[PDB]
């Protein structure tokens, strides 16, 4: 039983050595120099290179790096034994001393069947998220509040109402809007509840509000089981500030049991390099589905910050697998969003996924409102199998949309 | 009052215009279409672009990214009405969704007095580690458990006193060595001190013992302490695999009130990048301090992965600058420590340091005991003014490891 950590390296030595290096010093540390004994009972606990990839050297790196750098896959065993079951334990014994150690970036971790049912998973995922929220068949919206730092109750529930009356399926609170006087964390629930209820007699549509989770760790568990008991639909939760573990408790804990969203705030620090971090595969899809998260926003593959395109439908498929014993997380491809690419979104992620209108739904010639339903007239268009413009040509709100925006054309 | 960030950005697009993109946008958003009586109530919320450095386009970056990037240090302040006083808000603040923004690289980040008089500093810093190991003057000296995953109690009790037996000030567990039901966390801390007694007894050494403290989130200050009752010298911790909050929480808990040494694994999956990610003097160095750690050991500027020499004395400078409100950290640096680089060692960060002989010290020909006895006596040598090779005419165990590994020359 062993997790098998998969790193990209590169160095002007030979690969191979360093690997077998690092199996070697990352687990028992010397083996040559012991007594018989002392080797069948450390046998066990002995990492081992599992296979190299040899990927030939790369002129441009060469070039970035002033010398002759070698490439290659590496696949190293550590065996389950060496640690306890938990994402700490995991991340320092596969990556820890290692991610020093130059060039060396971790692309994927892959566990024993056993080991991953020591961890909880999604407690919703994607089936209990859609029941929660009342819709079955076609992708979800949801949209962000914009500029709420420094407002009040009064103008958040209003700017509630608003995107809830757009038709959006979830509206969140900006990742940056931390607990203050004027908007207290149990009070932007209660008060959030109620002016959705509004919206729910106005509009049958039920709207769900995603409340950020915030302030010291120790302090989280408590907000939390209070924002149960007053009945918060989602919590969203800045996860890379914490730790993985961190999510992994809220998940696991019986007295908060509410949907969490995680944010990829900060995950930029690590996943971006050629040569180091962690691949966002792993960071943002892997992990964080094994963790609990039910919801996770990734960089989408679109905009001025589009995420490489195989990059973000990794994660996708990291979150979803339904190979893993997890239930699926929501993939929520975020940024550079606007319904002119909800055809593309679709195509890309299927229906089982989260258009996230972000803050610009508020960019619409209409306000909010006309924001929501030009997405969701796009959304509609394209599960009926109609061009945008098609359907355009019969609503109004995304006839603004498209005219500002444009069409992405989804044709192969 | 007002956070301000220092970052490094690459970029195609005019610099100034994202730099006030994010001024705005990670604050109140909105300015310009706000009525007179909403601006002066927003004002105190309103992110400001401080200065902007620009720098020489670079040719190597340029052929990496096949593109003509313009580059710049950029400074934003972040009003701290915006946030919560905490870590967490704070790198979602200054370094949230603005990691995920392509080339921005955070370099510091400089607080009000005021702000950072809500943080603990460490506890105890290198004064009171200096008393709690009865060491002054001279710098201390560590090791590192070699081999101990797989071992038993017997073994780590034999292993320790032959560390202590060298002379050494502080031995640690290797970051990777996870409680079990050979080495139990509680039992490692009595018999580790047992054991640590029976050496003073012997020599009069004192020689405290730094015991990991790993496992979940949530159950780390109920352990930590069981520790300080236990009468545990220090707690290694893998901070950066769990959140700078959590070292904070440990260090503010009075019923713990023991000294916390932070250990790098995981940090380099942020540190090392041109691009991306995080400077080391505030990932490692500042944000550490302030954090509460006592001890902070990081990639050492010797050796296969010496981090570069300015950027290792920029880490010793945050830790231990004066100007700030906090106890100073003890900077030790770690990796490619031999008794040959004492004498550099000293030069470059001063007396108040660690050597970490690190897991090296086993390779000594004459074991732990020899390789201890070599670097005291190393120590000893450059605190009398005289040449490492005059004391190793003196001292068996230094000529040894001298022939064995060299000496570094120190002489400008
Ligand atoms: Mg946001
Ligand atoms: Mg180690």
């Amino acid at each position: 039983s062993a997790v098998m950590a998969t790193y990209l390296l590169h160095d002007e030595t030979d690969i191979r050595k360093k690997a077998e290096g690092i199996a070697l010093g990352l687990t028992i540390g010397t083996w040559t120099d012991l007594p018989a004994l002392e080797q069948e009972q450390l046998r066990k606990h002995k990492g081992e290179v599992v296979a190299i990839e040899e990927l030939g050297e790369s002129e441009r790196v060469n070039a970035y790096f002033g010398k002759r750098l070698k490439r290659a896959i590496v696949k190293i065993a550590y065996p389950t034994v060496n640690f306890s079951a938990d994402l700490p334990a995991l991340l320092v014994t596969t990556f820890g001393k290692l991610s020093l150690d130059g060039e060396v970036r971790l692309l994927d971790l892959e566990f024993p069947d056993e080991w991953k049912r020591q961890f909880p998973g999604p407690r919703f995922g994607i089936d209990g998220i859609r029941d929660r929220v009342g819709v079955h068949n076609r992708p979800l919206l949801m949209s962000i509040f914009k500029g709420m730092i420094g407002r009040d109750l009064a103008y958040l529930t209003s700017e509630l109402k608003k995107q809830a009356l757009g038709g959006v399926d979830l509206v969140k609170d900006d990742e940056i809007l931390f607990d203050s006087e004027l908007l207290p964390f149990e009070k932007r629930i209660t008060e959030g509840k109620a002016a959705l209820q509004e919206v729910y007699e106005q509009t049958g549509k039920r709207t769900l509000y995603a409340v950020n989770l915030t302030g010291k760790t120790f302090a989280l568990k408590d907000k939390a089981k209070r924002a149960a008991e007053l009945g918060a639909d989602v919590l969203l939760f800045n996860v890379f500030a914490y730790g993985l573990d961190v999510l992994q408790a809220l998940r696991e804990d019986e007295e908060i049991a509410v949907p969490i969203m995680a944010h990829p705030a900060f995950s930029g620090a690590v996943t971006p390099s050629e040569f180091y971090g962690v691949a966002p595969s792993l960071w943002l899809g892997k992990l964080l589905r094994l963790a609990g998260a039910d919801f996770v926003l990734f960089p989408s593959p679109y905009g001025s910050v589009a995420l490489e395109r195989e990059q973000a439908l990794g994660i996708a498929r990291a979150l979803t697998d339904d190979q893993e014993p997890f239930a699926r997380a929501f993939p929520v491809p975020s940024a550079g969003i606007h319904p002119g690419l909800v055809p593309l979104i679709i195509r890309d992620f299927g229906l089982d996924t989260i258009v996230n209108a972000g803050g610009g739904i508020h960019g619409h010639p209409d306000g909010a409102i006309g924001g929501g339903r030009a997405f969701r007239a796009a959304i509609d268009a394209v599960l009926a199998g109609r061009p945008l413009r098609a359907a355009a040509a019969e609503n109004e709100a995304l006839q603004k949309a498209i005219d500002r925006w444009g069409v992405v054309e989804v044709e192969a």
